[PDB]
């Protein structure tokens, strides 16, 4: 029993974290095999960042412009290229702690674990959702750039995020592990702000199923809804429209609990319209949207508390 | 910026997790040097658990009654003893992944990271507070016993918790790493229930300081309070009494923000009396009590958003 935001165990990722220094900027890099991945803005000074030309700034660097430290070991750079918003530094040593890994580009609403690092040393681990507006609400201080996001699938690390910036509202932006930003953001100092966000409907529904699985049924009702009628309420409350694909995804959870998706949608519609009446769901006084249907299946018992 | 429940990176602990089997029960053990620590109730069947005599059940076992698996390696038991509610199995191999570690007995209100494990394989990591009533609100399923709690201090793992049971309300109980239970709980099937709990005042106050450090001042007021007058409100709202020791502990945070502890207590007293008025603090609609003053200093910037 119980239900907590749970991160993946971070060990496999810890063994890949390094420090990258160029001139006067230090941040974190990812060391897999003989390559270290890091944000390209490591080559920028305080003024370059205002209107940088990375092609022009980079041609001016050599292999020995880059200092890479794995623990108390210095790694020799023997090659370098830029891949979108990432630098790739080929190093003379292949990482003996390299896990089986993939690079994946995560979709909005999906979750991942973040290993927050400073100076190449892991300091903390927490679970995040990629928001509909392509930001994450992380916890990052100066020197956290190059910290990675990931999921773990058996023994395989699926890297999905590298941290690049904080936006005006204190939320975070970054790239996948090919250097392509999530969202319309760029790696330079601009007026860029997070677009407006919405609540991840599918995740709220997933989390209501988790509450039932864990033994709580108080929020259910005798009603049902059509997709279209639910979606009218959803837009009034700044929830994402529910789609038939989302209904399909909730299938396994629907079957485990014996509650039809659209019946659960009527429950949600009622919760949205009537509030929660001083009551809690899975210990929470609000409707939580940072657990996927997958996170619920991962964490909950396969058998429900009927 | 941002503020999240953050666990310690779990790698150092992952390398110590094993599977322990006795007869038909499997659970997790902790492998440090040449010793594997696990709950003693691993020797109990489904009926022993109702009125077990562990001294009597244990004398009936040999070294080869115990099967220990580290990954795909079997470890040979060459000794065994009971220490309070723990078994200690001496093994023929010393763990090469043993970190610098200590065993510590944590106090109520203190936090720690939990590495949830099943069959000796880490599955998740999350942050927990030891409640005033000596339980934790973890997330554990069957086979999670022997999963450990810990803090990390530089390179040193301070182990503080080993998981033994779930109580009637779905909250969790266990021991320190000497086998002494937190709380009045025992390792047998009884009517035992969690005593009534209270909110950890010192932690709520710590978290209000974090909110100010992160830039938010809306909940402050022009008032101050005496300890004694705050404590009258505290008992009406089932908060722990504030003590002068707790005021002293909040010193560093008080100095960083320029807000006197007792002035912050007046703010809290007002929040308790008036509610929060549809507003949020650090993204939360409720007063959070699972961050210590230490957790706030660890996570927040040393410089406040004035």
């Amino acid at each position: 029993s119980g239900f907590r935001k749970m991160a993946f165990p971070s060990g496999k990722v810890e063994g890949c974290m390094v420090q990258v220094t160029c001139g006067t900027t230090t941040l974190n890099g990812l060391w897999l095999d003989d390559t270290v991945y890091c944000p390209r803005h490591v080559i920028c000074t305080a003024e370059d960042m205002l209107n940088p030309n990375y092609e022009d700034l980079l041609i001016r660097k050599s292999n020995h412009s880059f200092l890479v430290q794995a623990g108390n070991v210095q790694l020799r750079v023997i090659g370098h290229s830029m891949q979108n918003c990432l630098l790739r530094l080929k190093v003379d040593t292949s990482n003996p702690k390299t896990p089986k890994y993939k690079f994946v580009r995560i979709q909005p609403g999906q979750t991942f674990s973040v290993l927050a690092c400073y100076n190449g040393s892991p300091s903390g681990v927490y679970q995040c959702a990629m928001r509909p507006n392509h930001t994450i609400k992380g916890s990052f201080l100066n020197g956290s750039c190059g910290s990675v996001g990931f999921n773990i699938d058996y023994d395989c690390v699926s890297f999905c995020y590298m941290h690049h910036m904080e936006l005006p509202t204190g939320v975070h932006a970054g790239t996948d592990l090919e250097g392509k930003f999530y969202g319309p953001f760029v790696d330079r100092q601009t007026a860029q702000a997070a677009g407006t966000d919405t609540t991840i409907t599918l995740n709220v529904l997933a989390w209501l199923y988790a509450a039932v699985i864990n033994g709580d049924r108080w929020f259910l009702n005798r009603f049902t809804t059509t997709l279209n009628d639910f979606n009218l309420v959803a837009m009034k409350y700044n929830y994402e429209p529910l789609t038939q694909d989302h209904v399909d995804i909730l299938g396994p959870l629907s079957a485990q609990t014996g509650i039809a998706v659209l019946d659960m949608c009527a429950a949600l519609k009622e919760l949205l319209q009537n509030g929660m009446n001083g009551r809690t769901i899975l210990g929470s006084t609000i409707l939580e949207d940072e657990f996927t249907p997958f996170d619920v299946v991962r964490q909950c018992s396969g058998v429900t508390f009927q």
